[PDB]
């Protein structure tokens, strides 16, 4: 029946078993373990798959090779600039809390040692880098800071000079294969929208910017340091205000009356910056995140059936007189494989009702006593929505009727099974399940003789199609009532998985004859065994419960008649 | 012509036979028969037709042969809880009544033997069971009952568990071959929603449910079971409150404030389970519901009919002077099909009428007078709208009136024919006729040759099949003048079946040549004498009713000047 | 996924090299170098980029060869018109500012020397020679200039006789081998939009102008040039008043009294003519504009990342027990690329938003410091717009508010990109890149789970593109909730390319097997250290942010009750 095989699959099972198991392979991402205390109970081992980095950025990133300046009380305060320019700030780095700042610009050939500042209180325990970290090919400034004061007000912007394809370190062999040169000569342009390092607007430029300004400053810095010792140095060699530019881009001179005023005692000045610096790491000393395999693994179970029964007299053939076959079929067929499906997806739906709550998410690894392993790979997720026809709309005509409720009923199953899809992530669990190949997630819509006027569009072939696509089913049970049930399938495969929206596990009973005397009169019997279960595996079902649409089809035949009968005038 | 096998299959008949008679095997169920007491009057045997089933699902169903533990009031009311706590509940299989009630947690080590704590009235009857039977390799918990008590309140909730897959004992020896234990470790959820026994929502839990928040609870249940001898045991071993749910997914600790003021002195305790358990059935013990075949059987005449003559000059050849059979050929096609078609169309739908009346549906087998034989398959219906085109509708405009009166009767057909369909279950009975594949329902557009331009809409890829193909045919009689008729029909079938709308019992017809002395004339003659008849099968049938469009055409003709006219302007 | 690479084509380069460098070739056009310091100061050669003709038709024109009279007071006054009746006109021709004026008809029937009047002071600075040149094939008159006067006013018209094709010098070799003949001998009309030299319209023919009528002369001008040699003379031979016409293009006889009073005493005089002279260049005078070629380049670089670790027994085989490769695979395809794509994307977003400001197009070459190569090539721009779902749209009872959604949106992104197409020339750029292709530009729209329900609309197969193509992506971060991003990009090719978006610079790393001692314990560590960069090339970014659509689709289910329960009628 074609309404059973869309929610559950026929995968045969093998006689000779009572059941079948299925493994899962979870994939955990380690953040620590149980280190020395004294308690004697549960210890917790905090564990979160990878799937869960589907969903967001941040439970999945590292950076324990990074070099970040570090500061220290009276140590290396000498290369830092003072905190009377600018506070020290706060960076969040692997299990260590510590402070940087930018670096102090050497103007009169003192050098630094980027290998000596790097030096954090992880890698500190783990005793000290010696000469064997090595610096990677990839070294840049993050930014620029230049100091414009004006009247002795100071402000500071944070230029990401990153960007940009002369702010990257490259190899060019004076003395030695090791050493890399910075040469970096651009026209750095503060703009008008700009903001200051804390976010306020500027006040010393704000006048240009009104007018539609935009002003350029050149700057021409010079720097080298070696990637074997780290030692080196970073010099400022000329930054001067440069060009004025109008709203289109015409240069305006610096003499002239329309910037001389606001620039009118106005210096630029550089003061420090900072270094994209990473270690190579040939003898490796980091760890960072560690990662786990875990299989938690179900087993699945196959019943039987109470039988059915056909009566016959024995010794006569039963070739040719009374029902042979076709009516045990027909009988199996009706009575198995169609009431007792549509029954599991009633209950599977009253059940979700039940445990997980209306339009709110849970996170992976929810509650487990949700049916089927469907938990280990995405959010479970449940909706329910009533559309009352009669109350949406008014309109006495009955030309046009249809097609509204058409519209109506399309924009309600769109909008619900999209969002549905965003709070779950179903696409990125199939993106992530398959690589090579990634099938177009298939929403399948089950419904009775009703409907299927209202999900059709018009003119239109797109109508649920419009990132998916859709097969629609039919149904006569009177429990399935003017009423939508839609879920996630998969259309290509034929075995379980858990991503499989529900799997019929079928095992096949033979024939039986047997002659069995009853009240001294005997009748030869055939006796038909059925043994099938329908299983569930995913935890998502969205619900469309149709009601009052019988009144508004009414208004087709209960319109107040608006006759016009004039004489015709030409 | 079109009209007339698009409805009619042109079914050939040999000439030796006088008709052709159809024998339809018919699947019934047994259910019983009254009258086994001594009174000598007709017994009523009580059949029913299983094709009902597609609609209905308590056609066929048993529970028989599972297990049901039956209360024996004073003498094993030891293994059952307390009646106090909770009042027996009936239940209903076969056709026996009995009380039951949930099994009591057994911490004093003795047992139940599920077999012997089971046996409903028939089964005594039958005889009292001694170990000829096992029991099935699935038995798992349905139903846990808990008792959650704070302050002296309290509340019972009827869990349903038979949804998870650690509640299915799981097959592992250890002591004998045939014995298996359970183990369910996992966490129960009570979400903001759940009913209770009482059927109503929490009051002592009220609090935290209406701010979104569950409750989780942890269960520690083990149990033992043999099926060799229904030996068994079940224990509850764990139970308190593990952890609390916001409506996001957070944990909060029973220490805080939010959920700590429903939680004091809240305890829970499991009181009772049942079981789902059954016999295998090796032995078959028990009998199922009854399936027999009956034949029916019809026989269909094909009559003699009226001759047509053409008088011919004799004594000259036949060959080259005075009609050579055309006129013969014309007049047998259109008398002997076109209008006769017709006329048994129109006198079979006043037929339907006449006995169904409007919009009644009839339950299947209930009228044997209709003639057909699609009275052993589908539910006769016959229903009747009227369109009145100038009434249900307001426009002046001669433009729009086409898309409008398209959109009009779409509506309505579409409508009626979804409904029918929905009513009688045609749809369902197709599919179950036959295996391997379903033709997709054909709905058959017979109308006069004024309305075609209003069934097909503009712009529409799908016009009236939205999940059915159709084809429209017309005809030029008077008669049908504005009425459209409709029926389900198969078209890539040309036999005789009970689920063919209509055939004609077609002879072919030999040409007579005798000379007949009439009044003195010696003059050649042909006889042509046709002999058929037009039969009907199903019960099933649509007609649309068009009147009083002429006048809204006209309408079109009937707009009081609107216009506009006065000086351009830009 | 898709999105990741429908945006960064991935390009593999060998592990042998840091990165890869690239160089492209500029094509500039040369005007002259601004300023010479004999204070030693930069001199700056102003170039522009050819591409920028793309655009424009004015930064590079040539008019070097054309021979124009030029008036020399006591030199050539008797050869040309009076200047009372004509003033001088400026024309530019190189960097020669010359008055010109047009030649009067010679009657004396002595002639002029075309290589004379048209010597321009770049050729007296260039010489004094015009004896080795020669004139082209093509020769033809720009302008008859007739005066219209009747009673002493004087009217001149402007006629472009160019383009009337017996006003071409034809070649008549009777003479000598080297004289070419004209004969412009027809009629030309001068109709009612006949305008001035100064631009007024007509006033001595405003009378019949006013009556729609219009007036034709015939003319019959003469005359004769030589190459070789210069010498020529054209003089006017016979000019009248010929005919008139009416609306309906039918003949008025001039002695009609409606326009005999009109065109009596109206003279019709030709004062001057000019000629279309060009020398065939056979001696290399003159040197058009100097395009030169400077090749620019840059280095790109790719890093290393920190790494991932598995933990591991180290006493057996690495090989079919525990945590496989798998899970090495599957943490590094979601981690390294998915987030950091998303990131740099956003990255660049914001800092293309800040370098450039909103809606303000920069000339192609620009500020230096945005990433990228097609700034060379493209115009910068930058433009992004906030869609405000529930204020745009008005709508109640739902039916159509999904249809006018996605109405709002495709408004926004195909006004977006359209204008910003037109604001860039991309186009242009992109068929002047490649020559035996030109693939129509492709839209590359990515965006968040929900929204793709609205971007294509209902009915048709051509959604966001009339003349593009385009490829929908779907993303699953929380950062791109409810955005959209677009820009350009190029699927055929494969390897780096100006016009292309931007590049995955990926270069494969193989895992390391070692022994390792990690806080006194033996166990394997399975390393991989990841190298992957994203390049940025075109400064072209469109971004749509959508809010209050939660509302609106609410307004969905928050409509107020229309509903009107009346009796049927019919």
């Amino acid at each position: 029946h074609e309404f059973a095989e869309l929610f559950y699959r026929t995968y045969i099972v093998t006689p000779d078993q009572a059941g079948f198991q299925l493994s899962i392979r979870r994939n955990l991402v380690w953040e620590g373990w149980t280190g020395e205390g004294l308690s004697g109970e549960k210890q917790e081992i905090s564990k979160r798959n990878i799937l869960q980095g589907l969903l967001d950025y941040t439970t999945l990133e590292t950076n324990s090779t990074e070099l970040i300046p570090v500061i220290q009380s009276g140590e290396n305060d000498e290369q830092f600039i003072d905190p009377s320019v600018l506070p020290a700030q706060t960076v969040k780095q692997g299990k260590d809390t510590f402070d940087t700042n930018f670096l102090k610009f050497s103007e009169n050939g003192e050098g630094f040692n980027l290998l000596m500042l790097a030096q954090t209180p992880s890698r500190l325990k783990k005793g000290s880098m010696t000469f064997t970290d090595s610096l990677d090919s990839r070294i840049a400034l993050k930014q620029l800071l230049i100091s414009v004061t004006k009247g002795g007000t100071t402000e500071l912007f944070a230029l990401d000079v990153n960007r940009d394809q002369y702010a990257a370190y490259t190899a060019t062999r004076e003395y030695n294969f090791r050493l890399m040169q910075l040469k970096f000569h651009t026209s750095l342009g503060l703009g008008e929208e700009s903001t200051t390092v804390a976010g306020a607007e500027s006040a010393l430029l704000k006048d240009l910017f009104d007018l539609g300004y935009r002003i350029e400053l050149d700057v021409k810095v010079d720097g080298e340091m070696n990637v074997e010792n780290g030692n080196g140095d970073t010099s400022l060699r000329a930054l001067r205000l440069a060009r004025v530019f109008d709203k289109e881009g015409k240069e305006i001179a610096l003499t002239d009356s329309r910037v001389s005023a606001a620039l009118s005692g106005l210096t630029v000045t550089g003061v420090g910056y900072s270094l994209e610096a990473r270690l190579t790491n040939i003898n490796q000393l980091e760890m960072g995140l560690l990662i786990d395999s875990d299989v938690q693994k179900q087993g699945f179970m196959i019943p039987t059936l109470p039988p059915l029964v056909i009566v016959k007299p024995a010794m006569v053939e039963d070739d040719k007189t009374y029902p042979r076959l076709e009516a045990l079929t027909t009988a199996y067929r009706i009575q198995q494989m169609r009431n007792n499906a549509v029954t599991t997806l009633l209950n599977r739906a009253d059940t979700l009702k039940s445990y997980l709550g209306v339009g709110v998410p849970h996170p992976i690894e929810s509650n487990l006593g949700l049916e089927g392993v469907g938990q280990y790979y995405v959010r479970p997720y449940y909706n329910e929505a009533t559309i009352d026809v009669l109350n949406d709309l008014n309109n006495l005509t009955s030309a046009a009727k249809q097609t509204d409720i058409q519209g109506l009923i399309v924009s309600k199953i769109n909008e619900m099974v999209y969002t549905a899809d965003q709070l779950t992530g179903y696409t990125a669990a199939l993106e992530a399940a398959f690589s090579g190949r990634s099938p177009k997630p298939h929403v399948a819509i089950g419904t009775d003789m009703r409907l299927p006027q209202y999900i059709q569009i018009n003119g239109d072939d797109r109508t649920v199609g419009i990132g998916y696509d859709y097969t629609i089913a039919r149904i006569s049970d009177l429990r399935m009532k003017d009423k939508i049930v839609m879920t996630f399938i998969l259309p290509n495969e034929s075995e379980p998985h858990p991503l499989q929206h529900g799997v019929l596990g079928f095992i096949p009973e033979y024939l039986v004859d047997f002659n069995m005397i009853r009240n001294q009169r005997i009748g030869r019997e055939i006796r038909l065994t059925p043994r099938y279960r329908y299983f569930n595996f995913l935890p998502i079902m969205l619900v469309i419960n149709v009601i009052n649409l019988e009144e508004a089809i009414a208004q087709r035949t209960a319109l107040d008649v608006n006759e016009t009968q004039v004489t015709p005038a030409s």
